[PDB]
RNA sequence: AGACCCUGUUGAGCUUGACUCUAGUUUGACAUUGUGAAAAGACAUAGGAGGUGUAGAAUAGGUGGGAGCUUCGGCGCCAGUG
């Protein structure tokens, strides 16, 4: 992995996304990685979160669950909010939980409603992979939502493939290369063998062709 | 101070499935020990093709970006099913 090669791949992906096959929407940029010489079903599953130098997923949507103070804090940043009464109105509906998980890409829950989310909303969010992150009342809800949007997760799944957003097509090439380098460094730090445990790596846009870097 | 008898922590020669060894002999393995093909096996890659226990738009590898794809037929989102 080289910074110049990553910048060249990002420039090629941006040129393909902008000049040849420009889409009808702001296509985001992602990077896909593979694991090797490890057992995703028998060894310990690593996990972690790292905030990139740029916004990884600017098109991601976040839903806030909390009290009236949390709703006011979410409305201060313009994010949608869900009250405790709105959570209890679901009454453990799996279909409603799946619809909420399809509508909202990520969830942030306050400390008061974090324990009551599994009792009211049920395990639908955990089944869909959208478990809400905890949040305190003294922290800034808008800043927490922005940090959650700009950060990515590297938890090991049941398969050897993984991926993470590194920005968008409208972002700068240098910023995209820096985000990709930060994600690669986080993956190398999480891996026990470093680059020996990485199978391959590619970078692309949402609709542009991929470019292999490893 | 012979011969004979008796005794020995007795000495020595000889014999034998007495004990422990051993020459010789026999057998296996490593090294000396290389070169081709042939038949099986294991990996490596250069390609190619597949994913129904089942509800459900489809015969659901899974995963990340994703609301648009675009080869203009419809596929999508959504509904619905998990």
């Amino acid at each position: 992995i080289t910074v110049a090669g990553v910048r060249q791949n990002v420039a090629e992906l941006l040129d393909y996304s902008n000049n040849v096959k420009k889409r009808n929407f702001l296509e985001t940029v992602e990077l896909q990685i593979g694991l090797k010489n490890y057992d995703p079903q028998r060894d310990k599953r690593f996990s972690g979160t790292v905030k990139l130098p740029t916004v990884p997923r600017p098109n991601m949507s976040i839903c806030i669950l909390g009290d009236q103070h949390d709703i006011d804090r979410a409305k201060h940043g313009g994010i949608d909010a869900m009250s405790a009464d709105d959570l209890k109105k679901l009454n453990k509906n799996k279909k409603l939980i799946k619809k909420l998980a399809r509508k909202y890409d990520a969830f942030i829950a306050s400390e008061s409603l974090i324990k009551q989310i599994p009792r009211l909303l049920g395990p639908g969010l955990s089944k869909a992979g959208k478990f809400p992150t905890p949040v305190s009342h003294s922290d800034d809800l808008s800043a927490k939502v922005n940090e959650v949007k700009s950060t990515v997760k590297f938890q090991l799944k049941k398969v050897l493939c993984m991926g993470v957003a590194v920005g968008n097509v409208g972002m700068t090439q240098e910023q995209l290369v820096a985000n990709i380098m930060l994600a690669i460094n986080y993956l190398v730090s999480l891996l026990k063998k470093g680059w020996q445990n990485v199978g391959s790596l590619t970078i692309k846009a949402t609709m542009s062709p991929p470019k292999r870097l490893y």
